[PDB]
């Protein structure tokens, strides 16, 4: 086996229209949404699943002015923020980690990739593949040279730690199914479902195929029937409330 410890690690913040976490609302609210990291001291070493934002991100709100996202998306990140720093604080270097895990290569999670040029990245292939050409793609998320660990489908990283591959919020979406020793199951849905609304009920929210995305929905409900873990979501302000969080550990 089991994870020694699951830490939550607040990496930033991002403004995001209400619309996007539950696609009937009325657009002209937006919300000031989590962005989050989860470190995982495991026997093998410590695994860092996403890396916050870029670093063209800090200080800049206005970052996707004049993309088809302006005022839609506006990143609230400081120097402080950026993975380097946040892992230099918590007590690690990039080269310490074992294994980076990207959820999918959104900015707000692959955003800080450059920065780990020697440690495998886990990411789907059909997520490394939309990358190279969807539009909602930045380049810092899909530099060339990084130590990419190219997987398909389901897999094991350690024992412990599994991925779940959940695509339609992004074409190459997977979540995470962890074993502690303090907790049991945990199932991190990352954006796999935004909200708690968004995962029990349904409620659409913003992703590239919504209709593979609640069929990926359907599939972490036949997880949780069986496993019956307790369940966190991507970017969820209610749930955010009550997280444990770094450094505090589940
Ligand atoms: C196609 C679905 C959304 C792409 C735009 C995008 O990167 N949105 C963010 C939301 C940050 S609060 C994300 O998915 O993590
Ligand atoms: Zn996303
Ligand atoms: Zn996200």
């Amino acid at each position: 086996m089991t994870v020694k410890k699951l830490y939550f690690i607040p990496a930033g913040r991002c403004m995001l229209d209400h619309s996007s976490v539950n696609s009937a609302l009325t657009p002209g609210k937006l919300l000031n949404l989590p962005v989050w990291c989860y470190l995982l001291e495991t026997e093998e070493g410590p695994i860092l699943v996403d890396t916050g934002m870029p670093e063209s991100a800090v200080n800049n709100e206005g970052l996707f002015n004049g993309t088809f996202v302006e005022g839609q998306i506006l990143p609230k990140m400081t120097e402080e923020d950026r993975i380097v720093n946040i892992l230099k604080r918590v007590g690690y270097e990039p080269d310490d980690l074992l294994y980076i895990i990207s959820s999918h290569l959104h900015f707000d999670h692959a955003g800080g990739n450059g920065a780990f040029t020697n440690t495998p990245i886990i990411v789907q292939r059909t997520e490394y593949e939309a990358a190279l050409h969807r539009e909602e793609y930045m380049k810092e998320c899909i530099l060339p040279h990084l130590n990419y660990k190219i997987i398909e489908g389901d897999y094991e990283v350690v024992p412990g730690v599994q991925l779940l591959y959940t695509p339609g919020h992004s074409p190459g979406h997977q979540s995470l199914f962890i074993e502690t020793e303090q907790s049991g199951s945990v199932l991190l849905t990352i954006d796999a479902s935004y909200t708690k609304e968004n995962f029990e009920d349904e409620v659409p929210f913003a992703g590239f195929d919504p209709e593979l995305a609640l069929s990926s929905i359907k599939r972490l409900k036949e997880v949780v029937k069986k496993e019956k873990p307790i369940i966190f979501f991507g970017h969820d302000i209610e749930q955010e409330k009550s997280c444990r969080v770094f450094p505090e550990y589940i």
